Protein backbone atom coordinates (compact mmCIF):
# COMPACT_ATOMS: atom_id res chain seq x y z
CA UNK A 1 0.00 0.00 0.00
CA UNK A 2 1.17 3.15 -0.80
CA UNK A 3 2.20 5.46 2.40
CA UNK A 4 3.82 9.34 3.07
CA UNK A 5 6.75 9.74 4.24
CA UNK A 6 7.46 12.61 7.08
CA UNK A 7 10.25 14.17 7.89
CA UNK A 8 10.59 15.72 11.91
CA UNK A 9 13.07 17.99 10.87
CA UNK A 10 11.20 20.29 9.27
CA UNK A 11 7.53 18.57 9.28
CA UNK A 12 7.93 18.11 5.46
CA UNK A 13 6.12 14.64 3.16
CA UNK A 14 9.40 13.83 0.83
CA UNK A 15 8.34 14.56 -2.66
CA UNK A 16 9.38 13.78 -6.08
CA UNK A 17 8.87 16.52 -8.39
CA UNK A 18 7.99 15.69 -12.25
CA UNK A 19 11.83 17.06 -13.14
CA UNK A 20 13.21 14.88 -10.72
CA UNK A 21 13.95 17.33 -8.41
CA UNK A 22 13.76 15.69 -4.87
CA UNK A 23 12.56 18.26 -1.79
CA UNK A 24 9.64 18.13 1.20
CA UNK A 25 5.97 19.78 1.55
CA UNK A 26 3.54 20.23 4.12
CA UNK A 27 0.97 20.34 2.02
CA UNK A 28 -0.66 17.01 2.68
CA UNK A 29 -2.78 16.96 -0.77
CA UNK A 30 0.34 17.45 -3.04
CA UNK A 31 0.09 14.08 -5.81
CA UNK A 32 4.14 13.82 -5.39
CA UNK A 33 3.96 12.88 -2.05
CA UNK A 34 2.02 9.23 -2.48
CA UNK A 35 5.16 6.53 -2.30
CA UNK A 36 4.69 3.13 -3.01
CA UNK A 37 7.58 1.17 -1.44
CA UNK A 38 8.33 -2.23 -2.15
CA UNK A 39 11.22 -4.48 -0.34
CA UNK A 40 13.58 -6.54 -2.93
CA UNK A 41 15.05 -7.72 0.14
CA UNK A 42 14.09 -7.54 4.00
CA UNK A 43 15.21 -4.08 4.65
CA UNK A 44 15.99 -2.76 1.40
CA UNK A 45 13.45 -1.19 -0.58
CA UNK A 46 12.31 0.76 -3.52
CA UNK A 47 10.77 4.27 -3.14
CA UNK A 48 8.43 5.27 -5.84
CA UNK A 49 5.96 8.76 -6.86
CA UNK A 50 2.46 6.98 -7.78
CA UNK A 51 1.87 9.51 -9.92
CA UNK A 52 4.85 10.09 -11.79
CA UNK A 53 6.29 6.59 -11.59
CA UNK A 54 9.81 7.85 -10.55
CA UNK A 55 12.14 6.34 -8.25
CA UNK A 56 13.83 8.27 -4.91
CA UNK A 57 17.46 7.96 -5.97
CA UNK A 58 21.18 9.77 -5.09
CA UNK A 59 23.84 9.99 -7.31
CA UNK A 60 27.48 9.72 -6.65
CA UNK A 61 27.88 12.64 -4.94
CA UNK A 62 24.97 12.47 -2.64
CA UNK A 63 22.08 14.54 -4.71
CA UNK A 64 18.89 13.15 -4.50
CA UNK A 65 16.67 12.75 -7.79
CA UNK A 66 14.11 11.18 -9.42
CA UNK A 67 14.57 8.52 -11.58
CA UNK A 68 12.45 7.08 -14.39
CA UNK A 69 14.16 3.96 -13.92
CA UNK A 70 15.01 1.64 -10.98
CA UNK A 71 18.48 1.25 -10.89
CA UNK A 72 21.19 -0.01 -8.12
CA UNK A 73 20.89 4.17 -7.06
CA UNK A 74 17.76 4.07 -5.93
CA UNK A 75 18.16 1.08 -3.14
CA UNK A 76 18.06 2.28 0.09
CA UNK A 77 18.04 0.76 3.64
CA UNK A 78 15.35 0.98 5.75
CA UNK A 79 16.56 0.94 9.41
CA UNK A 80 14.02 1.56 11.92
CA UNK A 81 15.71 3.84 14.98
CA UNK A 82 15.11 4.50 19.02
CA UNK A 83 12.04 6.58 17.82
CA UNK A 84 10.44 4.21 15.58
CA UNK A 85 11.07 6.69 12.94
CA UNK A 86 13.21 5.24 9.94
CA UNK A 87 16.41 6.36 8.28
CA UNK A 88 16.99 5.33 4.81
CA UNK A 89 20.70 4.94 3.54
CA UNK A 90 21.92 4.99 0.23
CA UNK A 91 23.00 1.00 -0.41
CA UNK A 92 24.95 2.26 -3.27
CA UNK A 93 26.66 4.47 -0.98
CA UNK A 94 26.42 2.99 2.51
CA UNK A 95 29.60 2.82 3.44
CA UNK A 96 29.59 6.54 3.34
CA UNK A 97 26.98 6.97 5.82
CA UNK A 98 24.90 9.04 2.51
CA UNK A 99 21.16 9.38 4.26
CA UNK A 100 18.01 10.40 2.47
CA UNK A 101 17.58 13.60 4.37
CA UNK A 102 15.43 17.18 3.95
CA UNK A 103 16.50 20.42 5.60
CA UNK A 104 13.80 22.42 7.82
CA UNK A 105 13.25 24.52 4.68
CA UNK A 106 12.42 21.57 3.01
CA UNK A 107 15.12 21.15 0.45
CA UNK A 108 17.31 18.02 0.47
CA UNK A 109 20.00 17.58 2.10
CA UNK A 110 23.36 15.98 0.25
CA UNK A 111 24.38 12.69 0.93
CA UNK A 112 27.75 13.97 2.56
CA UNK A 113 25.90 16.80 4.66
CA UNK A 114 24.18 14.10 6.75
CA UNK A 115 25.08 11.42 9.38
CA UNK A 116 23.18 9.46 12.13
CA UNK A 117 21.75 12.10 14.75
CA UNK A 118 20.25 14.65 12.51
CA UNK A 119 16.46 15.20 12.59
CA UNK A 120 17.33 16.05 8.60
CA UNK A 121 17.33 11.62 8.21
CA UNK A 122 14.60 10.50 10.58
CA UNK A 123 11.07 9.75 8.09
CA UNK A 124 7.73 8.64 9.56
CA UNK A 125 6.11 6.29 7.08
CA UNK A 126 2.34 6.76 7.30
CA UNK A 127 0.24 3.94 5.28
CA UNK A 128 -2.50 6.23 3.25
Amino acid sequence: KPKLLYCSNGGHFLRILPDGTVDGTRDRSDQHIQLQLSAESVGEVYIKSTETGQYLAMDTDGLLYGSQTPNEECLFLERLEENHYNTYISKKHAEKNWFVGLKKNGSCKRGPRTHYGQKAILFLPLPV
